[PDB]
Parts: structure tokens; sequence; C-alpha cells
């Protein structure tokens, strides 16, 4: 048993699409969809927990798993001042290379000290599938910032990472979404 800087909740949100939330209503829906799935404490569990995730192409289009430091809630407004830094990952054998490597970043504070000089930035990360007619394989990645000036260094340094990892330009694409 090692600990994580701090402890990490796993939230599953079935087939989360702006379509089913056009008849339910945002917390009316995500109350009502989100299903508990696990608290990661440790690096073990950290391991367990990613190595043991189901694919999310064979579960449907919307399917997210949020990942809360301290559970807190992954909402777009409790971050004002934040943004989202998007990772599109096209294939299923890409993903999971991705995946590890954005997760461990986060969960293992390598974004802390290596951009954020220490400072807590990333307190969510949300794994979707979003498959397109293009791309049926398609997983986003989003790193949940409370700072939107740390976008510029996440970015590069996120994009630097996933090519260490193995992965080519084609096998994803960095995008921003503000809150
Ligand atoms: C997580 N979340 C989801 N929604 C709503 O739920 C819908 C589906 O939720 P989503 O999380 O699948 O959309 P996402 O932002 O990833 O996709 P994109 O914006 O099309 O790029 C969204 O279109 C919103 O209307 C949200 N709306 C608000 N206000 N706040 C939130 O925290 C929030």
């Amino acid at each position: 048993a090692h600990a994580l800087k701090d402890p990490w909740f796993l939230s599953y949100i079935p087939q989360l699409t702006p379509d089913t939330v056009k008849y339910d209503f945002w917390n009316k829906a995500k109350q009502a969809l989100q299903q508990p799935l696990d608290y990661i404490r440790t690096v073990e569990e950290f391991w367990s927990t990613i190595n043991s995730l189901p694919k999310l192409h064979q579960l449907g289009n919307g399917s997210t798993f949020i990942f809360a430091r301290n559970n807190v809630d992954a909402s777009y407004e409790a971050f004002p001042n934040g943004t989202r830094v998007l990772v599109d990952l096209y294939k299923a054998s890409v993903a999971e290379k991705g995946m590890d490597f954005v997760l461990s970043s986060v969960l293992g504070e390598g974004l802390t000290y290596d951009v954020f000089n220490g400072k807590k930035v990333c307190d969510v990360v949300r794994l979707s599938s979003r498959p397109n007619q293009e791309s049926p394989e398609l997983v986003r990645l989003e790193v949940w910032l409370s700072d939107q000036l740390y976008a510029k260094d996440v970015i590069p340094y996120i994009r630097k990472g996933l090519n260490e990892a193995g992965l080519s330009f084609t096998d994803f694409i960095m995008g921003e979404s503000t809150f």
C-alpha cells in the first residue's frame, strides 16, 4: 500500500449524450445516471482499476468515466476560470497507451511537479467514448484545469508524453474547451 497524494473517486455515466439530456432537462441528469465505481487511494489500486476498465467502445456512445480528486463534483460550475485540455484517440490500441499516460501523469502528480510547479491545478479527468461516422473507436480524454493559463503548458507536455509513450501524430489530436 503506497498512498497517492490525494485519493480519486471513479464514477461512470452510461451513454451520457446531449440528446439524452434533451428529455431529462445538468445536475438532475448527472445525479440520476451516475454510478459509483471505485475509490482509488494507492498506486496498487490505481493499476488494478486502470487495467480492469471495460473497453469504452464496447459501452455506448457517450459512456463516460470520471476521475475526481478528493471525490469533488465534476461540474463546469465548480471551475469558473478553468478549461478542459482534450485528447482524442482514434484506435482502441492507442487509446490504452494514451489513457495510461494521461491518468498516470495526473493521479501520479506528474503534471503537478513538471508543469504546475507543485500546484494541484487538475482535479478531474474524464474518459468518453465518442464514435463518429469517420472514426468508430474514437475515445476522448479531458484534463480539467482550475486555471485556463496552464493550458498552453499542459497541451505540449501531454503531446510530448504521448509521442514518447509511442503514439504518432495521427494517433491522437490535442484540443481545448473552456468552461
Ligand atoms: C458534464 N456536463 C454535461 N453537461 C450537459 O450534458 C450534455 C452532454 O454531456 P457531455 O459531458 O457528454 O458533453 P461534452 O461537453 O463532453 O461534449 P461537447 O460539449 O459536445 O463537446 C452537454 O451537452 C451539456 O448540455 C453539463 N452542463 C453543465 N451546465 N454542466 C456540466 O458540468 C455538464
